[PDB]
């Protein structure tokens, strides 16, 4: 298991990250603190995430410290919804920047496909339930996300929660600039993404699997939701190998070509969470992981269901 994969760009990318939606400010910079002196590298980072300032004071210490370097380091954020307008992408990448004190990142993403209503509110919505959309469109916005490694800003770009037809459309853009360079898209046993890996891989786009462990801690989980650490059937498999379930969902999407992006900010869990280079699932495991799909998403977005740019009506 090579522990980076090759980007369009040249840059190798960690191929284990650690996530930071709902790491709180009060404990994400312990967390990323950890998790660099324990061999992470890549930090999977979001402005709506509303701890950027605190993941960057814990990068500006382990540079301080001399514990890495910053070329060592990969750090992904993401545009949020409400700055998809041309003329807001590049003050929101460096607000960013400004946050993670950084003069650079690795890779930005659009965090969404659907532009919302710019604004202070992160989520505007209606009295129907319904989010505000904005009047963007996803050729320009990719534009001006074009613009910022053009600037020097971000090293590669990517996208997040697209579809296959909303990849297709930056792919056939007239005058494209630049490729995605990653698409991040939730990924574990019970949501396989086997067309949608297929059709980015085959475009050369990276597969970054995020919710791997199922996101336990996600706001609108309800009782009788599917729950993938607590899933007998995947206990099963971490006992033969004597390692945690969360180590096998892990381990899995490895093991199909992908990135992931596990989030923890407990200490003990972050160091655990890394040790998977030490073992292999078997042809069995993998075949078993995948027949769980079961199309569940738990990130469905569900008040973005009549936003034109809605990525999950489509099959893929
Ligand atoms: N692009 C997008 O739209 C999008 C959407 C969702 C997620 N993401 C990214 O993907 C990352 C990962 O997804 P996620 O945060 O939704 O969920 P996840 O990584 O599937 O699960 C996180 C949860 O698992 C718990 N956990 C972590 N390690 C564990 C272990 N060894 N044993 C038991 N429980 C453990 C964490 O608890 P503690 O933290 O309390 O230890 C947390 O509650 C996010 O943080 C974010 O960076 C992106």
């Amino acid at each position: 298991m090579a522990s980076r994969i090759l980007l369009n760009n040249g840059a190798k990318m960690p191929i284990l990250g650690l996530g930071t939606w709902k790491s709180p400010p009060g404990q994400v910079t312990e967390a990323v603190k950890v998790a660099i002196d324990v061999g992470y590298r890549h930090i999977d980072c979001a402005h709506v995430y509303q701890n950027e300032n605190e993941v960057g004071v814990a990068i500006q210490e382990k540079l301080r410290e001399q514990v890495v370097k910053r070329e060592e380091l990969f750090i992904v954020s993401k545009l949020w919804c409400t700055y998809h307008e041309k003329g807001l992408v590049k003050g929101a990448c460096q607000k960013t920047l400004s946050d993670l004190k950084l003069d650079y990142l690795d890779l930005y993403l659009i965090h969404w496909p659907t532009g919302f209503k710019p604004g202070k509110e992160f989520f505007p919505l209606d009295e129907s339930g319904n989010v505000v959309p904005s009047d963007t469109n996803i050729l320009d916005t990719w534009a001006a996300m074009e613009e910022l490694v053009d600037e020097g800003l971000v090293k590669a770009i990517g996208i997040s929660n697209f579809n296959h037809l909303q990849v297709e459309m930056i792919l056939n853009k007239p005058g494209l600039k630049y490729k995605p360079a990653v698409n991040q898209i939730e990924c574990h046993p019970y949501l396989t993404q086997e067309k949608l890996i297929q059709y980015c891989q085959s475009k050369g786009i990276v597969v970054t699997a995020y919710s791997p462990l199922g996101s336990p801690d996600r706001p609108w989980a309800k009782p009788e939701d599917p729950s993938l650490l607590e899933d007998p059937r995947i206990k099963a498999i971490a006992a033969k190998h004597n390692k945690t379930t969360a180590q096998v969902l892990i381990r899995f999407p490895m093991q199909r070509n992908l990135v992931v992006i596990p989030k923890s900010v407990t200490p003990e869990r972050i160091a655990e969470n890394f040790k998977v280079f030490d073992f292999e699932l078997s042809s069995q495991d993998m075949t078993t992981l995948l027949s769980y799909n079961r199309n569940w998403r738990v990130c469905a977005a569900l008040s973005c269901t009549s936003h034109k740019d809605y990525p999950f009506h489509e099959e893929f």
